[PDB]
């Protein structure tokens, strides 16, 4: 995945970005790891899950 890449590279550097979602939903958050399907995403010491196919773009880098 193309995008899926933008999140490993987010990963790669332990950064914290802004992905956008499907619901237009903006959530700013630490990657925590990125799987051809879904990624997993930290947000205020909280472990979340994102799917891939949810995830339009990166921004906030």
């Amino acid at each position: 995945s193309e995008v899926e890449t933008v999140l490993r590279k987010a990963a790669e550097r332990n950064k914290t970005v802004d992905i956008h979602t499907k619901s237009g939903t903006t959530v700013r958050v630490n990657v925590k790891r990125v799987d051809s399907k879904s990624v997993k995403v930290e947000r205020n010491g909280q472990d979340l899950e994102i799917s891939l196919d949810q995830i339009t773009h990166v921004d906030g880098w």
